[PDB]
């Protein structure tokens, strides 16, 4: 499946009342403070709520941090590699 897949999957299956628990991690690197996080906080969040990345997640933000890490990504692209990672991980 494509990422954008895991976009609806990931929508589903968080509920608003969780997804509000990991915004709180999203907001601490979100500079304006709206739905925009550096590719580096995304990264941070995992460690922030114990959860581990999969090998496709970290390779994919360490790459774009490596690069880059200035480019910034909003809440559904930030949950989609949340729930990715735990899909498959454990």
């Amino acid at each position: 499946a494509s990422m954008e897949d895991l976009q609806a999957e990931a929508r589903a299956f968080l509920s608003e009342e969780m997804i509000a628990e990991f915004k709180a991690a999203f907001d601490m690197f979100d500079a304006d403070g709206g739905g925009d996080i550096s590719y580096k906080a995304v990264g941070t969040v995992f460690r922030m709520l114990g959860i581990n990345p999969s090998k496709e997640v970290l390779d994919y933000l360490k790459e774009k941090i490596d690069v880059d890490g200035s480019g910034t990504i909003d809440f559904e692209e930030f949950l989609v590699l949340m729930v990715y990672s735990m899909k498959q991980d454990a």
